[PDB]
């Protein structure tokens, strides 16, 4: 009856948690322990085969899948006012927006970047030529969120969307992962637009306070 | 006027081209000639990630990421819904469709092919990348043999915009990877996905639009 979140505390994770949250949607958070064996089980597999945290499972019983999309249903299924997005027909221009944003940040953020570190981390270390290409993959990035945030608050519209929710929980992570690696990036001094932005992002509301409730280390690095 | 896509001939480029040619849009393609043109400044303004594809709508405005172009494309030309499945129409298949759109460009492009190509050049590929890309192929081809299971199609009964997604992505794979150190046949292992993946190139003139390469002279086609 009432939908199920399954998920994480991890960059793709978070976002619906986030979202959810900041709506008091009607949703039961099944926060998993990190790492865990029981996204391999078959219950969970036939709710995602993908075997990836996040799953919501809807108030009829259907697994929707994929954490930037989960972000767009939570938003058309319990944002009634709008609050934090855009509809087709409310605003297309903003909506197509939203949707290419959306899509950018999990395949340029969080697929390039993040899943690839961690998929190849072992023993206190990636190997050079993945790290380079992490590395490189957020250099580019950053350009192009610093390009985007030009002369604006936010990336969306005139206001804190679930655009900056994807945007601000993967960098986030980043931060809270990747603070002590050898691929870190001090933002402040080379890409000022997307500093000031994720200050403002991190600050709306109880973003942060919902952020720290299942907090994180650093990731350990020889 | 007339809408342009700018594309090259790539993984992400060739699908809103076959979406678009499928349904005779009126949609003005022009193939940039390899090439350091996506780095212009005008370009740039279009897509600041400099990159293709990017459709220019009737209205100058751009819209980019090929698996959200699709979308646009669909929601603006597709009228009968020939080839999606609308929101207000049939919200479990649109929801389908969507997260497996996020699917593939996420667990199949990004996460695999684009670290596959970019990796693998003059017939080398470091080996402890290979062996992350042939883990990753094979848990995503896996999960497309469950999902193909018993259907023809990805979602619903029909050929759909995740369908071009998925076959354009499957092309640009043995157009690359065929003769590499991190080729794998379908017919072995995968046998519901190479069964989908000829009935999906053998879809009205689908095989046809995806040889299509730059005109010679002509700045459209
Ligand atoms: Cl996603
Ligand atoms: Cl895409
Ligand atoms: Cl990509």
């Amino acid at each position: 009856v009432m939908a199920i979140l399954y998920t994480g505390p991890t960059g793709n994770g978070r976002k619906p948690l986030v979202l959810g949250k900041l709506l008091n949607a009607p949703i039961k958070v099944h926060m998993f322990h990190w790492p865990t064996k029981d996204i391999q089980e078959d219950w969970y597999l036939k709710l995602n085969p993908a075997g990836i945290v996040p799953t919501l499972v809807d108030d009829k019983g259907t697994p929707i899948t994929e954490s930037n999309n989960i972000l767009l249903y939570i938003a058309d299924t319990y944002d009634k006012e709008h609050k934090f997005f855009y509809s087709l027909k409310q605003d297309p221009k903003l909506y197509w927006e939203q949707n290419e944003l959306l899509f950018y940040q999990a395949t340029q953020f969080q697929s390039q970047t993040l899943t690839i570190a961690n998929a190849n981390y072992q023993n206190g270390h990636i190997d050079e030529n993945i790290a380079q290409y992490v590395l490189s993959s957020f250099e580019k990035v950053f350009a192009f969120m610093e390009t985007k945030l030009s002369g604006r608050d936010w990336f969306v519209g005139d206001k804190f969307t679930i655009v900056d929710i994807a945007f601000l929980v993967g960098e986030h992570r980043r931060r809270e992962r990747l603070h002590n690696s050898p691929i870190w990036i001090d933002l402040k001094e080379n890409f000022p637009n997307v500093e000031k932005w994720f200050q403002r992002a991190i600050a709306f509301e109880n973003v942060e306070e919902i952020l720290k409730e299942h907090a994180a280390e650093n990731l350990y690095f020889q």
